[PDB]
């Protein structure tokens, strides 16, 4: 069924809350035993948001391999994403270790450091060229190379150096700075523009490791970003783009990380983004 009219059928009936609860009811439940070990309590921002054991990213160290991060592998779309929480004061070194070990080209950030007067994640990247960051616990160095500030997002070029080998890589930081403190954007125009800028960079492409995507918990805004991208890629690839069922793509993604799309408003916004993104590509 074409999703514009279905969209219109849910909107006219006002059943967004009822669709969203059906998804929550059918979603996968797998164990998260490593996340709940007592040694890992200060590595988790939220007690109710954990990576599943089968899909968690492992750090390449013998001490403690745990980070709150999951690999979302979409087989038919041929895309992979790492979804993770906003780094904590004691996990900033782990975060950059993961970016290095997984060979990521891009980091996508969908939140501000402060929202609603509270800290949503650590200041994990340098703000001035001449004041670089060193993480002694994971032996890495991070330098701001350049910054391009626009109205809805900022793009930064960073240099990440493995102090053990003296190898360096360029990491692109894509920071969406205008998601509102409450609710979802009114138009998906600036979110779709942002997504097309990340694609243009090469960050989502198979010649690199998976892109790292985060918000505060790494399930709501982060969920919206990977659901919209995968759905539009499938519409490009299949003979009949109407076959593409956003609710079925979301349930497949929820086999890899719990809780993706946190509210009925985020579900409606996801539909809007895919429809408009489809209409802008599919002709007019
Ligand atoms: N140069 C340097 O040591 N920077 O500290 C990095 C850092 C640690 C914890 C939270 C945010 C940033
Ligand atoms: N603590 C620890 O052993 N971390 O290993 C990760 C790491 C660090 C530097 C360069 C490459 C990998
Ligand atoms: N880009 C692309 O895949 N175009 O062909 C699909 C299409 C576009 C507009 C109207 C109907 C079908």
């Amino acid at each position: 069924m074409e999703m514009e009219k279905e969209f219109e059928q849910i909107d006219k009936s006002g059943s967004w809350a009822a669709i969203y609860q059906d998804i929550r009811h059918e979603a996968s439940d797998f164990p998260s035993r490593v996340a709940k070990l007592p040694k890992n309590k200060n590595r988790n921002r939220y007690r109710d948001v954990s990576p599943f054991d089968h899909s968690r990213i492992k750090l390449h160290q013998e001490d403690n391999d745990y980070i709150n991060a999951s690999l979302i592998k979409m087989e038919e779309a041929q895309r992979s994403y790492i979804l993770t929480q906003g780094p904590l004061p004691n996990t900033v070194g782990h975060f950059w270790e993961m970016v290095w070990e997984q060979k990521s080209r891009g980091v996508v950030m969908l939140n501000r450091v402060m929202e609603k007067g509270s800290l949503k994640c650590a200041q994990y990247w340098p703000q001035k060229e001449e004041k670089e960051m060193i993480f002694e616990d994971t032996n890495l160095k991070l330098t701001l190379i350049s910054e391009d500030i626009k109205s809805y997002y900022t793009v930064r070029q960073l240099e990440l150096e493995n102090l053990t080998t003296q190898e360096t890589r360029e990491i692109l930081h894509f920071h969406y700075t205008t998601w509102p403190d409450f609710g979802v954007p009114e138009s998906p125009a600036s979110f779709l523009n942002f997504l097309f800028k990340v694609r243009e960079s090469g960050s989502l492409s198979p010649e690199h490791g998976p892109v790292v995507v985060h918000c505060s918990a790494g399930i709501g805004r982060s969920g919206t970003f990977c659901l919209a991208d995968t759905c539009l890629l499938l519409m490009d690839k299949r003979k009949d783009p109407s076959s593409v069922d956003i609710k079925k793509v979301l349930l497949e993604m929820r086999k890899f990380r719990m809780g993706l799309i946190q509210t009925a408003d985020q579900l409606r916004f996801s539909y809007l983004a895919v429809i408009e993104g489809a209409k802008f590509i599919m002709g007019d």
